[PDB]
């Protein structure tokens, strides 16, 4: 009887941060309560000022990372305020049945719904909006995020030993398809209905105009760079709801990676770069060994440096000259 | 002496069905005899009525799934009737030598050949036509399928325990490159020779016009949806002879997946989505837990919902409200 | 004290060959000294005579394979002669800190630098140039290669048994983005500065004009085909610094594959085709069983046969009719 179980209300945070949780479950199974409010909003996604009509869970691209343990129940209150214009729903890749919940969570503006599902499989998973007939449009408008279902005894390495992270970040990578005119400039649209056919045309090119982390070019840079200290263990959860990516920590590695994100599998060790297929979340665990600026990218470097799929870590601490040093600094022949 | 071995004649079926076989070999090694007849034919591939000149093994896109056991011999009689206009051959990725058999199976219209190879490696494998100088043209005209080489003791999980499927389906995914004029409409062609240069141009865009399951948009929907019952164990073999895909069961998982299709490797567990590289067959084993309509897609959702890479399962049985339920149905604030 | 360690100078060779090394380390840790000289040069990359301004390490695309053992120190003298016009540097994916060395190795024409890093992780790894603000331009101009960090006790199979190769080759796969005019012909450029914007435009299409092995269409064919004998164990290291590939030995397999290239992981067995993500090196070990011509391809067959990603092996030895035979040669009905 699910009513006999503890209920715990989670208060979500904006990516790339992650709400408070315990790696190792400190209670038995729980009903873990989440509320997300759908927000359609304009977002500026690049340095040029390109503005799109984004479709968000909880106001962000990506939507927030939800965290539970295996065999918890996830109970989501999904709210579609009447300030929105479109119907939305949600497909949880962590869930079993009804198109991941999509068939049960169709909410018009001015409606809400509450879905519960049992999180039977441990891993990081994509969640995304998926309204019948307009699935890729919602997803590539930003309407996706991820959920992490931790093993009840936390993460393990390839030998069954504990892996415990000190910090966790969630990098949502978004492929956008801003319609272009024949000369190559972005078009603008008066209504979602008027935008739809040109959105479809743009999607069918299979060529994103923008590929961004945390909803915009440069979002995880400057004062919003990711941070860590030398010696800290960091888990980076990375999702891509629609298109393949290949994450890479420039200057580091994925010490332990679940590239397709499912923790009953042993991790791959020492990855330089890993492929997260579109429609998947993956997770990489790294212990920083060197201070300084790192760049965290999709290692299609065009996608990273021209289209936006690059963020930074600023790492504090001691430099280790045994691990790397400039023996002779750049100088003239 | 191969002549001392049993010979068994297989009678193939049209995808997504699979000819009768035993998971665990009930005999010693056999020469397993297959006949396929090449058919060049017009096919309508979308709802608009777009008609292409397809190149098929046995009249279907994909060609049929062939099933043997490890260390059986596959003996294929390949027939190219004089009603066809082109030369064809076959590359079995399961085979060793002579370009997978391609160098030994060049048949002009009005010819046939018989190839034998030993199936030394267990797995699902792509087979495809590959005539020197026109390889991608044949493959992206539909001229590919798959062969499953089962371990003699059937499939095993990651711990060495048996995995036994109740039902098997074969999903062949086809990237087509229908040539477009500058305005974006599909062109039509009088002869394969006249079509060739525009086919090459279209292929070189690396942007499929269509990506379909079982040879057409909607082929695995309606009365031709895949079926299962709650509690049934289903193996879905999925091939892509030319281009990456990322399969996903919307509402389910791959409980055990061999993403690159080779059964001497332990499967990956609990996959949401998995990458089958172009030129590969993969296999996913799932036990259904919920009834209803599922969609089985390439989770590049543009490729699925706009370009055609989507099919359905209709699953019968009991709904499990513990696993998923609508706590509060969509209703007004 | 690194000064107390042996120093060994390596003399590099041009791909696809690999400098002399020992699989199992015959000494303790060493400082392994490499020198590479940057060369900007014109290269003809196709049969049409298309000429690009390539950016190379040591005069080749790809740059040479460097080989060390785990816990050796790699000490690279990187020379940028004043005959070059651009600034360059190097990111070693094998290294930890300073953007893989990129932050420490910025050399203008007429400068050199020496970088040392400890090779703490075994695997094959990409190295590439990565100057701030022009990273994909350098990489997709050919300025990348690979480094293999062998386990000190050489390679192991999935059971911990030794795998010893008889021959090793390095296949560097390069995506080029030669700018096109609206009619589709390649443009030519007077200076790297004048070329830059059109290079960026071309890259942003995400559609390579050329995808080649060893720097040109047909480079690993004819008198420069790879060779082997029946019964020889061959390791093929394959890198792609910017874009996914899917290698396949036509007529063979990857008996043991580290698709993402890191040797602390067990290899995948019996691969037909494997995905090397862009920004990664992978390695495939195969024992040849049949003589003849093999084709080694990216199994996006358009990328292979139309865009250039195909090479050959010529294998000498005995044909095995048990493994494959033509039972009935192509003949008329
Ligand atoms: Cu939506
Ligand atoms: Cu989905
Ligand atoms: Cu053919
Ligand atoms: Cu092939
Ligand atoms: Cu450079
Ligand atoms: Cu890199």
């Amino acid at each position: 009887d699910i009513s006999t179980l503890p209920r715990v209300k989670v208060d979500l945070v904006k990516p790339p941060f992650v709400h408070a949780h315990d790696q190792v479950a400190k209670t038995g199974p729980r009903v873990v309560e989440f509320t997300m409010t759908i927000e359609e909003k304009k977002l500026v996604i690049d340095r040029e000022g390109t503005e799109i009509h984004a479709m968000t869970f909880n106001g962000s691209v990506p939507g927030p990372l939800m965290v539970v343990h295996e065999n918890d129940y996830v109970e989501l209150r999904l709210i579609n305020p009447d300030t929105n214009t479109l119907l939305h729903n949600i497909d949880f890749h962590a869930a079993t049945g009804a198109l991941g919940g999509g068939a049960l969570t169709q909410v018009n503006p001015g409606e809400e719904t509450t879905l519960r599902f049992k999180a039977t499989k441990p891993g990081v998973f994509v969640y995304h909006c998926a309204p019948e007939g307009m699935v890729p449009w919602h997803v590539t408008s930003g309407m996706n995020g991820a959920i992490m279902v931790l093993p009840r005894d936390g993460l393990k390495d390839e030998k069954g030993q504990p892996l415990t992270y000190d910090k966790i970040y969630y990098v949502g990578e978004q492929d956008f398809y801003v319609p272009k005119d024949e000369a190559g400039n972005y078009k603008k649209y008066e209504t979602p209905g008027e935008a739809y056919e040109d959105a479809v045309k743009a999607m069918r090119t299979l060529t994103p105009t923008h590929i961004v982390f945390n909803g915009a070019v440069g979002a995880l840079t400057g004062d919003h760079a990711l941070t860590a200290a030398v010696g800290e263990r960091v888990l980076v959860v990375h999702s891509q709801a629609n298109r393949d990516t290949r994450p890479h920590l420039i200057g580091g590695h994925g010490d332990y990676v679940w590239a397709t994100g499912k923790f009953r599998n042993p991790p791959d060790l020492d990855q330089e770069t890993w492929l997260i297929p579109g429609g998947t979340a993956g997770a990489a665990f790294y212990t920083f060994r060197q201070p300084g600026v790192y760049a965290y990218v999709n290692h299609n470097l065009i996608e990273a440096f021209e289209l936006g799929a690059a963020g930074h870590f600023k790492v504090t601490g001691e430099w280790n000259d045994d691990l790397m040093t400039s023996v002779v600094k750049p100088a003239s022949m």
